[PDB]
């Protein structure tokens, strides 16, 4: 069990981190009003929220995601979509850590990644900054599932400490770096990380431990099944640097689970 | 608004025609236990229910399901699965009719529908003869979503009338014909016909009337949104061949409500 206020804002970005497949924006005019097909993000809707800057495939790591402006809940939203073809983006995904000491100290993250944020990280950073100080009261999000969520974990520990707290809420995020990381990013201040993990989600498992990698804490462990409902009683927060018991067992994985985190994800109907 | 009962039944059945897509059937053992991937049919899991006849593009028109025994709800049960891609198939859906007054007179049916059933009748009427003879006291159902609840109700008024009765669940089925065919169906004996529509569902506005074609009656109705789950108030009953209020609105049909019968129908997590 969680708070329900808190229970309220994972299922929020998880719908917007899930607009970020299903929302009709690839080139959309920024201005215009954030809208998704096969009720993907209704509470996203529902709310006086806008894009502000839509982006496709950019730079070295082909990124793709939008960056909102929601005056009901008052805040500035930047949305990572995951990949295309998420079966296959497991299958080619390889687990080599290039070492990032610009972030922190000694911190080992996954190559992939961290070099395809790091290859669009200022046209963008400049662009969040524009709005916090077209709107300084607003909060400042990074959300993102799968794939986008990695990122936005990564994009997130690498812009705080700037002037304005950056919450991250992350959807079936993989791990992105060794136990440095994971420590820089569970203590790390100037914001908060939602790592949100359902069920035995097969992504949350890799790339493995085996191969150096952590994960940060703590964990919001979703118990319900998929396509069943979320309520606040059915998530665990699971404490301490790769804790089992969450989505860490040693059972058997499954990927469809991935594409279930309080509603449909990581694709469109 | 339907009892509870009459609400497992069309649960049930809306669970056993997506198992005709999302089960691991192709062709696997006669006498094997049914399961789908990604939940899509746990209360069929549930159940003791097991593969009797499974089948690939049988004959014609590559028609594909299969014929589970179920002996924990007494069922023989005839699943037909929709297209393997149904935006191509809503978009070639071919509209010629072709009499079938071996079913009834005056009879005309979709020409495609009727073609693809008609070459298998004779290997499939012989199974479920064959399993209606060991499981005398069985009540046989046919059921399908999309194209495979349409080829349901096809041959489920042609092999109907034989000595067992025959019910039809159909989620989110197609027109199947002509008015004299509308009006048969809607009180032929020896089988209840129970035609589900969700809200805005594009297929059973297909064809349209404008080609010929009739829906029979009643029709049952969700009216509760795409993803969310269905109550029992969420069902509504609607009587008069071609009458209006349910699915045969006019506004705009949405593809994906045509994906939501109570649970993920027509595509597998
Ligand atoms: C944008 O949303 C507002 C409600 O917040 C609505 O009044 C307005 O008509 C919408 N405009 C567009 C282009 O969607
Ligand atoms: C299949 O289900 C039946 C009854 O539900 C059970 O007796 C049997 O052991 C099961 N077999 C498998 C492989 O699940
Ligand atoms: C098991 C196959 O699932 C997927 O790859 C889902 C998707 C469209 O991204």
């Amino acid at each position: 069990e969680v708070s329900q206020d808190l229970f309220n804002q994972f299922n929020l970005f998880a719908q917007y981190s899930a607009a970020a497949y299903c929302g009709k924006n690839n080139d959309a005019p920024a201005g215009t009003n954030i809208t998704c097909t096969g009720n993907a993000c209704p509470e996203v809707e529902k709310a006086d929220a806008t894009f502000l800057y839509s982006f496709e495939d950019s730079g070295v790591g082909d990124v793709t995601g939008f960056l909102a402006l929601d005056n009901t809940n008052k805040l500035i939203v930047l949305s990572f979509r995951g990949s295309r073809s998420i079966e296959n983006w497991i299958g080619n995904l390889n687990f080599d850590l290039k070492e990032i000491n610009d972030i922190c100290s000694g911190c080992r993250g996954h190559d992939g990644f961290t070099s395809s944020w790091r290859s669009v990280a200022d046209t963008l950073r400049q662009k969040v900054e524009d709005a916090v100080r077209e709107h300084p009261d607003y909060r400042v999000v990074f959300t993102g599932h799968s794939l986008g969520g990695a990122l936005a974990t990564v994009a997130g520990a690498d812009l705080r400490g700037n002037g304005y707290d950056i919450d991250v809420f992350s959807y079936g995020a993989p791990r992105v770096g060794n136990r440095a990381f994971a420590e820089f990013l569970t203590v790390q201040t100037g914001g908060t990380l939602y790592r949100i993990t359902h069920t035995n989600d097969i992504v949350p498992r890799l790339p493995p431990r085996e191969f150096g990698y952590s994960h940060s804490s703590p964990e919001y462990w979703i118990k319900s099944g998929t396509l069943v409902p979320v309520t606040r009683n059915d998530i665990v927060k699971i404490e301490g640097i790769d804790a089992t018991g969450g989505n860490n067992q040693p059972n058997i994985p499954d990927i469809p689970a991935h594409l279930w985190y309080f509603g449909l994800i990581g694709t469109c109907l």
